[PDB]
C-alpha cells in the first residue's frame, strides 16, 4: 500500500498588504515516489487574495483559481528526479487583504504520480495564521 501526507509551510503571522507564501510539500510518503503532486490550496478569501504560483527552483508549477478562496495547483518534476520529501515544492503566493485571527490554510484534494504512473491519494492538512496590523 502507498499512504503519505502533505506538507504546509506558512508563518504564523503576516501583516496587510504583505504577500504570504504559503509553501506545500510531501511530508512523507510510503512505497512510492512522485514526479507528479497535484493539490488544492483552500484560504478565506475575505482575509487573502490570490497572486501567483512559483516553485523553489527545479520543477514545474501551474496554478489555477477555481474561484475566490480556491487554488488547484499541479507540480511535476522538471528532470527526471523524483520530487523530494520534506520541502517546499510549490509555494503560493497570498496577498493579505484585511485583518483576521486563526485564518485556515487548508490543502485538501492531494495525490501523487509514481514511476509507473500509478496515482495515489494522500493526506491533507491544514494550518492557521494571523493577518495582523
Amino acid at each position: 500500500e502507498v499512504t503519505g501526507s502533505v506538507s504546509l509551510e506558512a508563518l504564523e503571522e503576516v501583516q496587510v498588504g504583505e504577500n504570504l507564501e504559503v509553501g506545500v510539500g510531501i511530508d512523507e510518503l510510503v512505497n512510492a515516489e512522485a514526479f507528479a503532486y497535484d493539490f488544492t490550496l483552500n484560504y478565506d478569501e475575505n482575509a487573502f487574495e490570490y497572486v501567483e504560483a512559483i516553485s523553489d527552483d527545479g520543477v514545474f508549477v501551474n496554478a489555477k483559481k477555481i474561484e475566490d478562496g480556491k487554488v488547484r495547483v499541479l507540480v511535476s518534476s522538471l528532470t527526471g528526479e523524483p520530487l523530494p520529501a520534506k520541502e517546499v515544492l510549490a509555494k503560493v503566493v497570498l496577498r493579505a487583504e484585511a485583518k483576521a485571527e486563526g485564518s485556515n490554510l487548508s490543502v485538501t484534494n492531494s495525490s501523487v504520480g509514481d514511476g509507473e504512473g500509478l496515482v495515489h491519494e494522500i493526506a491533507g492538512t491544514e494550518k492557521t495564521v494571523n493577518i495582523i496590523e
